[PDB]
């Protein structure tokens, strides 16, 4: 019944879902080039609108109402069709006439996912009506639509066909979503007869205010293709039409919803097809549509400039992704698609870098002039041209020996099209798409984004643009704290973080445990593969700054006793800030010192400053304890922070901290050069592991654990409040690089100790730890339930051999986690919640053994404790948790007949309270509901998180020659994982196109949340794994292990790209062989009977080697995108391949 | 269409099953129908009517308040045709809230709240216990969701119920429903399904109480 | 009120459709060097011409208050400084005999 199939469509290619209607509707975003969103379900329901919700054509509400609002909102058609002497009325894609034909159901979705095709064939009649959603830059939205006739029969039709619920321009969200009625009450909906144009406007912007409101713009829509017809601005005339009756023309209607319906008559000959169009847009005032009414009535070529303008759509939205590599042709033209929107919604997330390298001279001199007024002033730019690039910068920046010149310079990052990932199915985020200037429509180069959902997305990005990873390695640690944080969005000005509320005592600021060492360690691995020893030069090199976020983590003691109470927000030091960004601009939120009004300090510093954060938060054999007032990856376990501690973020320390020691190793550095502050502070953590090392014979005593972490606290605890206070001097000393290797060694035996403590018993790893202090002098641990989280970190860790990270794949596949029907990975056990009538009882024995819930039992009082007439005793239903018991026997000792009593009893009552509940166990809502992260839910990130690791697993086993036993088992892991991910999967069993990223699919539905998930970063990632393309030393390898037999081409195709110069071009592929892009070369993979790479240059020569590795230059070659590689063919052996 | 009151009858009528769906606009003029409202001198009752003239059936709801009890829908179907007819009905309220979601966040964030919903039938009895897993709160805290809203009914033989509107589709293309007592993720609604026959110049009653704040 | 046989709180009225609200008489633009040289500059921050030579104010004002802020906009750049403080309260001027806000009492 429900399959889906490649297919054309007026000369282009689609998927189609045959019978949609059979699957539950599902939600999907519709992409543009342009500045246009639409969220729309497979039965038709959608929102659309342009820039952000404040300009909707359709009303912006949730998933669940827009698939709710199908007949109301949107597309509607129907038809009288004279049939016999009969008059038949045809309604495709409503139930309005449910069973009353014989009908199927196809939905299409282009290969680009910027168009969309609903189709209805009515099998009685042998018509098929068709809509198709596009997109133009020039005309907004764009309904085409085809009526067609595979009949025998002539039939005589009178259609009526158009959007309703059309808003007018001016209402904003807020108000649509909660008071729609009195909107109502201002609607004037008018069509223009010499054009046909419908102007859905307010009679005046709804304002609280008693002054003048002149709504001077209005939402349009108008048509082309149909002969002479009436045109209705409203849907008051709807079920006349819809019960065979004709209908009045309507040009002016006041005080209902707008619409734009069609009514013409028509003879529709048999095997013939009639088109029409509809076109709409928001935002339009008296100029712009004077011109689409000129247009309508003069320009007899206006069809074929719509339809110009779509294709210029689509190939804008092709030279985007290209440049981020996103084509391929092989012969799972799945894959192709899949890669093809995992990376167009990496880069609509975290944007895409305008042209190759090249910048515009007046969008940097602006960047400057916002950062720093006096390096604005100081440096003049004659020397660069209009345009220039990169190395062009670069090179500019060594003559001018300006420091806060090299960082600036360093960090500019010419990056469009991003924007924030708000939707219906995600409506606590706001998003804007700010892509096209409010001034002139041309293009905006800004970006921002919360800190971990940008710096994954640029890891991907990276791969595609390699010679700005020292940009954005920059960018992440200049916008670090001194104590070894960040704050929670970054942007192209510099950052932000967040402030509190009112005097709101639940609204608090902190750092999220996870932001520093793993999205930093991507980014180092990645440079030191592409540019070997350019760490080094950073070591000595006093170009790094300290984001001021004005956060006051408090002394060791206070969090200790209490770790939810840990970080106030320090509005002296914003007032500071505030005045520095007057003076300055943005560096004014940089630390500066007692000489210089910004401080700067070297790499090694900003290393140390993150390590000793972490280290200094570290609780042996448990993890890093959460006690910064925000949790980590997932936001569903966020009670975790206070007495939670991370293994996650250990295991990903452990990489870090190795990767850090070889970096060390292959210095030639003697020295080291730090802030005399931070001194102390790194000898103390230093001194302290060094002087327990011999702990780490056997395990650690709960006593020894507290002498740690009191050691390590109280040195964090000393240096922040030293900074806090008296600021950083000015001064560095000079200790040693042997030193720093040493710490780095401790630190890793002390962390590799904790990795082996942290074994369970069916192999899988811990991910968060409980902490408890007990006795004042001990810390005593307890573990939680397996998690997902934690078995992707440990195998990402470089701790386990080959056939220990095959134990716990083998463990993880044989757990609980593991859910059969979509053989992917829960994030932790689903379970049984208590039914409803199960959740508050009291035992009847200790009802009876207390004195005070005995005696407000006899005495019929149900503030607290209640007897139902069965006998059963419960807690009052009012009660969400212990806080508000105690609030009801501060109520009860108000009264003189219990005040006695409470004082007495209160601890036992509430101690009752906590027997029947369990809430110490509580970790946050994951445990509590029914979607997103919650039970029974698969959520696609850390699955496709799992996928990389594995992936990373499997090229450590074949690169030390494992046997092919332990190899084949880790890939059997890999392909399985990659299976689950859904690719090939039906469309009934993944719940929507299978070629599209959603977050997450729960035990109930079929995916759910599409587009802009962080999963699509990963999957890019594991995909160039698998096609074998690896950088090590500075040098390119294109030299497959993991790629199947089955990805080469089984006939000859044409693959259409994009080169580095904007050149849309051609290469004919042939059998065994398939194509991607790297760097924005094509690059061919040909089975053969000999290894070989042959370069082709633009200079007309090629050169070939039977090596597939390639040196240093021609490299560099690669990744500097200058087009003097226009190809790369690899000739790959049948034997090499899976 | 999706919220409130929902009534699907199946008709054996010949060899054929016709399905009449009372108040929707599912089935546009498969039937000539009157619709006939009513309204008590004292205005706290109302009474939605429809006769189906095709088959001589006519369906009828009223709402009463009990202080006691809550809501009561007081349902009966008429036959008066000569007809005698094997009726196997499906009728209910669906969309229901459970207890403890504020008016602000069903408005705004609907979809989230689901995420939150159980629905679970007492086997004993019938009653519809409509819930949330917990009492949704910004706060990183533990949230009890110790109160539910409730629905139950009088007056029809051994009926199987659902406690959602996931089948209500299957029913209305003619097939038979699988009884549910436990449904997460999902809208609440409490529908009964029994099979009668129906006997000329007869009618059948029965009734649905549904109560906040339990 | 004829179809219920009762009584409006005042006069309905035709309000001005869509296309007829914002238009500056051709003479208007031309006896004012201000707006003639935003309109030969192409600057839509105040005024702007369609297609067919008819004059509008800009989409975003609601009332008065948006173009005297605009105004401010104007005087902060060299080429157009003299002329806001010259011509500042005749554009006004202009606004009010357009949208009539003297009239106003209420939505
Ligand atoms: O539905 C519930 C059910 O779901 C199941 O999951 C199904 C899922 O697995 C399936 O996905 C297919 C995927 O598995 C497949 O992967 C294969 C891969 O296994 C294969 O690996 C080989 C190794 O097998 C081999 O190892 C050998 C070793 O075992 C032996 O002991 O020693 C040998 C040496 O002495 C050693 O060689 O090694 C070779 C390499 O040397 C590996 O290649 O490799 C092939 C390709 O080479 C790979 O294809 O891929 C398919 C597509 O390519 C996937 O379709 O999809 C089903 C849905 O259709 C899922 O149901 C779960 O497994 C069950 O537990 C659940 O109950
Ligand atoms: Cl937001």
């Amino acid at each position: 019944s429900i399959t889906m199939d490649m297919v054309s469509m007026n000369g282009e290619m689609f998927y189609k879902i045959a019978n949609n209607d059979a699957m539950r509707p599902f939600f999907m975003t519709i992409v543009s080039d342009s500045n246009h969103w639409m969220f729309v379900s497979s039965n038709g329901g959608l929102t659309a609108g342009r820039k952000n919700a404040e300009y909707a054509l359709f009303p912006y509400y949730t998933d669940d109402k827009i698939t709710e609002s199908a007949d109301i909102t949107g597309s509607k058609s129907i038809f009288q069709i004279q049939y016999n002497n009969e008059l038949i009325v045809w309604e495709p894609f409503s139930e309005r006439f449910t069973n009353k034909f014989k009908i199927t159901r196809n939905l299409y979705k282009n290969y680009y996912g910027n168009k969309i095709i609903f189709e209805e064939i009515n099998e009685d009649l042998g018509l098929t009506y068709r809509y198709q959603w596009c997109s133009s830059n020039q005309f907004g939205f764009v309904r085409k639509s085809e009526l067609s006739n595979h009949s025998k029969n002539v039939y005589e039709i009178s259609l009526l066909d158009g959007i309703q619920n059309i808003m007018p321009y001016g209402v904003s969200s807020d108000l649509q979503s909660s008071t729609s009625n009195l909107v109502d009450a201002y609607k004037r909906s008018e069509l223009h007869p010499k054009s046909g144009l419908g102007i859905f406007a307010l009679s005046a912007i709804i304002v609280d205010k008693a002054e003048p409101s002149e709504a001077l713009k209005a939402n349009i829509a108008w048509s082309l293709g149909l002969n002479n017809p009436k045109y209705l601005v409203s849907s008051l005339q709807l079920n006349h039409f819809r019960n065979g009756k004709s209908i009045s023309p309507e040009d002016d209607i006041k005080g209902e919803k707008g619409a734009y319906f069609l009514n013409t008559v028509m003879t529709l000959e048999a095997n013939t097809q009639k088109e029409w169009m509809i076109i709409a847009n928001v935002n339009q005032d008296h100029s712009d549509i004077i011109a689409i009414t000129e247009t309508i009535q003069n320009n007899k070529k206006i069809a074929e400039d719509i339809n110009t303008d779509i294709e210029l759509g689509t190939k804008r939205l092709i030279e985007l992704n290209a440049s981020s590599d996103a084509l391929q042709l092989t012969a799972d033209n799945l894959r192709d698609t899949r890669h093809f929107s995992n990376t167009l919604f990496n880069i609509m997330r975290g944007g895409i870098f305008d042209n190759n390298y090249q910048i515009e001279k007046g969008d940097f001199s602006n960047y400057i002039k916002k950062a720093n007024k006096l390096v604005f002033d100081k440096i003049d730019l004659n020397a660069l041209g209009e345009i220039f690039s990169l190395n062009d910068l670069n090179e500019f920046a060594s003559k001018q020996k300006d420091v806060d010149f090299d960082r600036l310079a360093l960090e500019y990052l010419p990056l469009k099209f991003s924007r924030r990932h708000g939707d219906p199915s995600r409506p606590w985020n706001k998003f804007s798409i700010n892509t096209q200037s409010e001034i002139d429509g041309s293009k905006v180069l800004d970006y921002e984004g919360n800190w971990r959902d940008i710096f994954q997305n640029w890891e991907a990005l990276a791969h595609s643009f390699p010679n700005f990873i020292d940009s954005m390695i920059h960018k992440f640690l200049n916008a670090s704290t001194f104590d070894g944080y960040n704050p929670y969005r970054v942007t192209k000005e510099g950052f932000d973080w967040e402030t509190i509320e009112e005097d709101d005592p639940w609204s608090y600021i902190g750092y999220w445990g996870d932001h520093q060492i793993i999205y930093l360690l991507k980014f180092l691995e990645f440079i030191e593969k592409h540019q070997p020893g350019k760490l080094h030069s950073y070591f000595e090199s006093e170009c790094f700054v300290y984001a001021a976020v004005p956060y006051t983590i408090k002394p060791y003691e206070e969090i200790l006793n209490n770790p939810k109470d840990t970080i106030g927000y320090n509005h002296e030091w914003e007032k500071v800030i505030n005045e520095r960004k007057k003076s300055i601009g943005a560096d004014g939120a940089l630390l500066k010192s007692n000489d210089k009004s910004i401080y700067h300090v070297n790499f090694i510093e900003k290393i140390l400053a993150t390590v000793l954060a972490k280290m200094s938060n570290f609780i042996p054999e448990a993890g890093i304890w959460l006690n910064t007032q925000r949790p980590e990856w997932n936001d569903a376990n966020n009670a975790l922070v206070g007495n939670g501690v991370s293994m996650v973020t250990l295991y990903y320390l452990r990489r870090f901290l190795k990767f850090f020691d070889q970096l060390l190793e292959n210095s030639t550095l003697e020295n080291i050069k730090i802030s005399n502050e931070m001194v102390e502070f790194y000898h103390k953590v230093r001194e302290t592991l060094m002087e327990n090392q011999h702990l780490l014979a056997g395990s650690i005593s709960d006593t020894d654990r507290k002498v740690i972490l009191d050691k390590l606290g109280n040195a964090a605890a000393d240096y922040r409040f030293q900074i806090y206070n008296s600021g950083f001097w000015g001064k560095k000393r000079t200790h040693s690089m042997q030193g720093l290797k040493n710490f780095t060694k401790v630190s890793l035996q002390f962390i590799d100790h904790s990795i082996k403590a942290n074994q369970r018993p069916d192999k899988l790893y811990h991910a968060y730890n409980l902490m408890s202090v007990e006795k004042n002098k001990e810390i005593a641990i307890s573990y939680l339930s397996e998690m997902l989280e934690g078995q992707v970190a440990v195998l990402s860790s470089g701790f386990l051999s080959s056939k220990e990270n095959l134990a716990v794949l083998d463990g993880l596949k044989n757990s609980a986690l593991f859910r059969e029907d979509q053989y992917s990975y829960l994030l932790y056990p689903n379970k049984e919640l208590p039914k409803f009538l199960d959740k508050n009882t009291i035992s009847k024995e200790a009802v009876s053994k207390s004195e005070l819930l005995s005696l407000l039992v006899s005495k019929s009082n149900k503030q607290v404790i209640e007897k139902d007439s069965i006998g059963e005793y419960h807690f009052n239903g009012e009660f969400n948790n212990a806080s508000n018991l105690k609030q009801a026997l501060e109520d009860l000792s108000q009264q003189n007949e219990y005040k006695d009593l409470v004082a007495k009893e209160s601890k036992t009552v509430e101690a009752i309270f906590e027997d029947v509940f369990n809430h110490k166990a509580f970790t946050g809502r994951s445990g509590t509901f029914y979607g997103y992260e919650g039970l029974g839910s698969i959520y696609w990130h850390m699955v496709s998180k799992l996928q990389l690791a594995v992936l990373e697993c499997c090229l450590k086993a074949v690169e030390e020659k494992e046997s092919e036993e332990v190899i084949g088992r880790l890939l059997e892991h890999y392909y399985e994982i990659n299976e689950g991910i859904g690719v090939h999967k039906s469309p009934s069993l993944y719940g929507a196109f299978p070629t599209d990223a959603y977050s997450h699919t729960p035990a109930g539905k079929g995916a759910q949340q599409p587009g802009m998930t962080g999963q699509v970063k990963e999957d890019i990632l594991s995909r160039f794994g698998e096609l074998g393309i690896f950088v090590k030393n500075g040098c390119l390898e294109l030299n497959p292990c993991l790629l199947r037999k089955d990805e080469f081409l089984k006939e000859a195709k044409t693959f259409d790209y994009v080169t580095v110069n904007f050149q849309h071009q051609s290469l004919e592929l042939v059998e065994k062989s398939l194509a991607f892009t790297y760097c924005q070369i094509p690059i061919i993979y040909k089975i053969a009977n000999q290894k070989c790479i042959e370069v082709f240059t633009n200079d007309g020569k090629s050169a070939k080697a039977a090596s597939l590795i390639l040196d240093k230059q021609t490299s560099q070659d690669v990744f500097g995108r200058t087009g003097i590689i226009n190809k790369i063919e690899v000739s790959i052996l049948e034997s090499d391949l899976r």
